[PDB]
């Protein structure tokens, strides 16, 4: 069985002083399809695979094409996959939900380097041989996560630096908890990094949170962001402030808003600073399909 | 919801003395698949977006690539759309109806530039960061039609010329009328370009039409084209005649005929004549599906 | 109508002493899916199209996109096809069955150069203005086959090589035959290759084969393969020597099996032995969707 799904999302991109020459708003837009296919079994384990075709505004040759395959194996709660697979690090809960605007963007969110499912081909060759293995679990309320990435599994392994990461998140119905580790991050040797985060609905609407991280080998050193979330009906309000270690940077913070305009219609927006004190403004659409 | 359709398309192409070591004769086809996401609204708004898979004979590469997205929004029959969009003076009703063989080729369309949906990437990149917007509304009987493109939506506005088009197209029964403008057509600069045209039903089985051009800065000048066609059942015969300013030019001229062998399923021919005596004919099937 | 199906296969693949500084064993992978499109009609003739969209592991960019288009016409038991054809040589049956492992390979495959079907994009450009015609009829029992390339169409045809190929094969309930000639193979002038072979179905549950070939002007010169499989169930059990005229070539050799896991799924591994002593392994599974 095959299956197609996607989304697609438009608005208008502020980034104050983009650049000499350059219009500071533009219209951002991005349209995903995700083919998955499936083989479903009687013996009750399911095999999948999946290719992503995604376009950006600004995309060279103003072309769309498919990146490299994902192969998975589940059963019984257990999911190996293999190839260009999702890593523990961006795949943990808490980390990215500080983000608003319809881009999903966010100043809070970790300032290191360390790879992830790769949307897109990537026209310098870096991607060629790139090789990756994951093993999740879900054990009720508890998620581990597992992925190990060989950048170059065609060359002799002593002479790459392969990528390790673990992460456990946790949930009741009003406390989170997550934490994530991966040594030689992105395939930098040394770059090493951690997250712990927790977060409290504290009511049926609101939600407030704190991540800390260490950033590893970037210039950022540990950071920290609060972030909260209150939903009235249909609209939500987002904020979050966050502060890393650079000598001489600024606070960072947002000031965000959703508004589910139908189901799989949302609109969004927002106005953030950033730690070289950045000024960028969004508001656009998301309609999935 | 994704949707795909798209047609395929095969048959003779001849254009006599092609070119020193060319066969004048070849088997050219195109296979076109369009991969359409909406979303649908209980409030009546609908949301979708569109890519497109076109390879050709000869393509570089022989290969297929989707090119740059489309995305817009419907409600009470208006329409707003951004990024690839389709343009007001190749959206107008009568500007093609010339147009016959399987290729469906006319020397009788308008010899101007202008911009229009793009099927494929541009390997050249001058397509990376073009930008349309464009609204239509159908006001019974009445279409109206405008698009704005900037062909490089990144840099400053004063430093790129931007295309302007407007279009209406009416009829009922038996007479259609048709016009449009647009100014810096292609982005070039006082390449400012008309179209006025009208049909007439003179039966349940024929029309007549004339289409009138001018052509802005194209050296064909301004250009008059006098086409009609008649069904006989399942088989249809077309025919044009077209004359353009250029000093010294021929008269072009083409017949061709169509068969509609089963619905989805059209059979076409043609022989025309261009306006530098280019003899070509053609026959071939196209089926959608 | 349109119709996606394809596949998705993993597991280890290795050769021994694969090269200096490179690892013998690697995580082998291909993901593949067809697009066809088909409009059937009331008069009982078929109309096709078909892409193809398939990545395998260390593709270049790491990315994946559609090949050249197939287009057919089926009516009767016959079939015209035209564009990136199916070619006779690479149609026959019997020709490849002595391939084993989840790779489906063999060194007792034909060691000769010859057009088929192209799966990917060519970099090169070398199939840009490539074009086949072929026919194909099914007369129960007997399959006859028939394709001409032209590796250039644009090209004046004396100038280009062509090639062109016949096949027929035949089967009752226990034996088989199937025979294929094609001149100027892989449009080489004078790679005049052919097949000649035969299998006897020995009982329900095994095939002994053997597949004679005249290499044309590959340095492996006439070759004979003779190979069996034998079912016990789910679990197939494979086998095939292979010898070549080759000066001090060594006989090829392997033994594997396949396991059907469920409907659609197949886990299969094999090792081989190569006429210049090369040493492959692979275990994997493949999965249809
Ligand atoms: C300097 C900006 C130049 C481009 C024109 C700006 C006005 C554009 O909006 C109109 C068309 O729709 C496309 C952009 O999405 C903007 C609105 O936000 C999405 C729906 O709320
Ligand atoms: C195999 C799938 C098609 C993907 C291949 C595209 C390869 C394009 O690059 C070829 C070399 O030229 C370099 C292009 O510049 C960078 C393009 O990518 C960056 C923006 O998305
Ligand atoms: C010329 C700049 C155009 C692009 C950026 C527009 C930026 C402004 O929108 C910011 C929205 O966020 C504001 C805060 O939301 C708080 C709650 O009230 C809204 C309830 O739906
Ligand atoms: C100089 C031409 C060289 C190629 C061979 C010419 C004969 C080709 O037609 C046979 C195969 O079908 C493919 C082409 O479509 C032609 C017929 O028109 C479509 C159906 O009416
Ligand atoms: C990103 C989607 C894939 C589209 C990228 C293809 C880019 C290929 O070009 C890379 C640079 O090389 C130049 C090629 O020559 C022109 C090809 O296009 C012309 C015929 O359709
Ligand atoms: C060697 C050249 C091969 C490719 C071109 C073939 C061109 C000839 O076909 C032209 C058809 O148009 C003729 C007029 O149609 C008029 C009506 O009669 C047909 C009714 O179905
Ligand atoms: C030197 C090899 C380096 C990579 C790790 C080897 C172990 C890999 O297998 C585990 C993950 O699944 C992916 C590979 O498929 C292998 C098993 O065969 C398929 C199912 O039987
Ligand atoms: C038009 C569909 C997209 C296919 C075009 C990709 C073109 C990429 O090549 C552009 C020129 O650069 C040469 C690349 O090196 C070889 C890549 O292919 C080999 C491995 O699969
Ligand atoms: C370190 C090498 C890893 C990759 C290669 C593994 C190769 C070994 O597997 C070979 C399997 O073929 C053996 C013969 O099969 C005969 C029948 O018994 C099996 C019944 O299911």
């Amino acid at each position: 069985e095959i299956s197609l799904n996607g989304y697609g999302r438009f608005g208008l991109q502020y980034v104050e002083d983009r650049g000499v020459g350059l219009e500071d708003t533009i219209i951002s837009s991005r349209l995903r399809i995700n083919i998955v296919g499936t083989t479903e079994t009687d013996q009750g384990v399911t095999f999948g695979a999946k290719l992503r075709m995604q376009w950006d505004d600004g995309d060279a040759f103003a072309g769309t094409a498919g990146n490299a395959a994902q192969f998975w194996t589940s059963y019984n709660g257990v999911t190996v996959s293999v190839g260009n697979v999702d890593t523990a690090f961006d795949s943990v809960a808490l980390t990215y939900d500080s983000e608003m605007g319809y881009e999903a963007s966010s100043f809070g969110d970790a300032q290191s380097s360390f790879f992830a499912y790769n949307s897109k081909y990537d026209a310098s060759g870096a991607l060629d041989n790139y090789n990756g293995i994951a093993v999740t679990y879900s054990i009720s309320g508890v998620n581990l996560y597992l992925s190990y990435v060989d950048p170059d599994q065609t060359v002799d392994s002593s002479l790459v630096t392969e990528e390790f990461g673990i992460a456990a998140d946790w949930s009741n119905d009003m406390i989170s908890l997550a934490a994530a580790y991966t040594t030689d991050a992105g395939g930098i040797v040394d770059n090493d990094i951690a997250f712990v985060g927790a977060a409290y609905k504290f009511n049926d609407a609101g939600t407030v949170g704190l991540n800390w991280y260490d950033n590893g080998l970037s210039t950022a050193g540990d950071q920290v962001t609060l972030y909260g979330n209150y939903a009235f009906g249909a609209t939500t309000v987002r904020a979050y402030v966050s502060d890393i270690d650079r000598a001489g940077a600024d606070t960072a913070y947002g000031i965000g808003a959703d508004y589910q305009f139908a189901e799989g219609v949302k609109v969004s927006g927002s106005v953030q600073s950033g730690f070289a004190n950045e000024t960028v403004a969004d508001v656009g659409v998301r309609f999935d399909f």
